[PDB]
């Protein structure tokens, strides 16, 4: 009924502190392969900035991501929506958002390292096997995962 | 191999946050009855202190209390061990410990709202049904728990 998108960051007041452990708990439930203490790690990385879904006071989804301005691309690292809230078209919402975001910072590129069952979610947002940006630009910088698959988007206007 | 007791609080460092994080997971798990942004936002209140137990990095277990030493107790609010380490003699190290601590503060008393299933439990770490210490000492500067019962007992030097 009412629902809102929070870019955060932990660079720590009191409100977006609840959003942040409300969206660590969002991705650790999601996230099996990912060990909670490395999500708090990233999440709470001054670094990272996430793009929360709030929901009703409730963070219910989240795109935890790292922008690259040097090197024209961000990583996106832990998105998720709740289980109640999964096929809603949420995760659709959060990433056209997340790349509206982007358009204003001028970054125009994606990189993501998927996991095999949510390569699906990602082909449909644009994301591609076959990638447009020279290794030399996001190998090094970019977190390789262990049996994921990496997926690249170029935006545009 | 490694396991250590820190007494943690809200009161930047990034140490102490990841295990504050650690500390409300391991809490929401562990008690249904508890909703996690309830939880979250007694474990950084900075007038809520919290006993981690480490293991190797890793948050395993806490007690979080409250000190009231303008009454003569301390109100304890959430304690838990993660489910793996459950049954190994933890909680009752994470009690004692928790008692030498108050002892050496000058806090004789313990209160708690037990649920209905710990109450065998505290009842091992002296913990009982009949209290020693006036209402008046204690009502409405503890919180009343619904269908816990309250549960308290003393600790020597
Ligand atoms: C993947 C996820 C973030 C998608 O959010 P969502 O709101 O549930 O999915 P949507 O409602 O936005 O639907 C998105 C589209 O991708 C499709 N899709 C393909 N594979 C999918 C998958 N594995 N999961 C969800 N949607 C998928 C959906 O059917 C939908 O297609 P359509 O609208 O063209 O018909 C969410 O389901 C989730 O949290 N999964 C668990 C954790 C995870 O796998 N994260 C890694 C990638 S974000
Ligand atoms: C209850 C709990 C906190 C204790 O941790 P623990 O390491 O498993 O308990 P211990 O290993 O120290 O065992 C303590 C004694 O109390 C007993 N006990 C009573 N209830 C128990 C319970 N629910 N779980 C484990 N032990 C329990 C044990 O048998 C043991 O007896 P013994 O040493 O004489 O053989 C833990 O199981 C937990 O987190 N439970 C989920 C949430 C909860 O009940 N919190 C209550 C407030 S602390």
């Amino acid at each position: 009924k009412v629902i809102e998108f929070h870019v955060v960051g932990n660079s720590p007041n009191k409100k977006i502190l609840m959003w942040l452990v409300g969206l660590q708990n969002v991705f650790s439930h999601q996230l099996p392969r990912m060990p909670k203490e490395y999500i708090t790690r990233l999440v709470f990385d001054p670094k990272h900035k996430t793009l929360a879904l709030i929901k009703d006071g409730r963070v219910i989804g989240g795109i935890c991501f790292r922008m690259f301005p040097s090197q024209g691309f961000t990583e996106i690292v832990f998105c998720a929506v709740t289980s109640n809230e999964q096929v809603k078209g949420y995760g659709t919402h959060l990433m056209n958002h997340l790349k509206e975001y982007h358009i204003k910072h001028d970054i125009l590129n994606f990189l993501t390292y998927a996991d095999e069952y949510a390569i699906g979610y990602f082909k449909k947002q644009g994301f591609s096997k076959e990638i447009k940006i020279p290794k030399t630009k996001y190998v090094g910088y970019i977190k390789d995962y262990e049996g994921a698959t990496l997926m690249g988007c170029e935006l545009n206007p």
